[PDB]
This record gives C-alpha cells, structure tokens and sequence, in this order.
C-alpha cells in the first residue's frame, strides 16, 4: 500500500532526531505510576504512544491510512485531555501534531 508506506514514513520522521526535542514524551506508553499521575488511567480510556503505533505498523495491524491516523491523533488527544492547556507537554504535542498533520495531508491518492 502506497498510503501505508507514506504513513510509515511519517512515523519514522516523528521518531527521528529532527523532532526529538518535542517528540520524546510520546515515544513510550505513559507510565502513570512512575510519573506519579495516579489519575491518568481514570481520565484516559485508550492510551496511545509512538512505540505502540510502531509495533502495530510492524505487525501489519493497520489496514488503511485512516486507522493509523486515528491512533496518532488519539495520542495527541489524550495529552490535550489530561493536561492543562498551558502545560509544556501540551506545547510539545501541538508542535508534533503540526508535523504530523501537514505531512499526513500530502497522502498519495
Ligand atoms: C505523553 C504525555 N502526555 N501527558 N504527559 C505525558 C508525558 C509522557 C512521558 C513523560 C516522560 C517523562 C520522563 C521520561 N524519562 N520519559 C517520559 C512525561 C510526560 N509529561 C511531561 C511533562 C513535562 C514535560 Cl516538559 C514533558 C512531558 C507529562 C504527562
């Protein structure tokens, strides 16, 4: 699938050194206990992160680009739901989503 190759390219870019200064909070699943966020899993019903997206891509879990996009956008939405809007991590999410949305928009079709 041409479109899933494009998705995989986006994924690689989101994980690349170019964006690491703001992407790193999204690299792994939120470890709420380790971070002291003992209300995280009461607020967030469907955790998501880039390592999970990568695993799903490697396992051929995604059947289309929209399913991939749904997971990436869910990851950002969780950040916007859990954190106050002026939190540093929300600023990082907005920057990484801008990277994602502009390249996702270039999807071959
Ligand atoms: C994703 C996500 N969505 N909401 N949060 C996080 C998040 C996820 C992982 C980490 C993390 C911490 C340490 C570490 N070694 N690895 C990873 C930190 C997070 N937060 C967070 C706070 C502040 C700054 Cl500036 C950035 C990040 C706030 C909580």
């Amino acid at each position: 699938s041409e479109q899933l190759k494009h998705c995989n390219g986006i994924l690689k870019e989101l994980l690349s050194k170019k964006h690491a200064a703001y992407a790193w909070p999204f690299y792994k699943p939120v470890d709420a206990s380790a971070l002291g966020l003992h209300d995280y899993h009461d607020i967030i019903k469907h955790p998501m992160d880039l390592s999970t997206v990568k695993r799903k891509m490697e396992n051929r879990d995604y059947r289309d680009a929209q399913e991939f996009a749904a997971d990436v956008r869910l990851m950002f939405s969780n950040c916007y739901k859990y954190n106050p809007p002026d939190h540093d991590v929300v600023a990082m999410a907005r920057k990484l989503q801008d990277v994602f949305e502009f390249r996702y928009a270039k999807m071959p079709d």
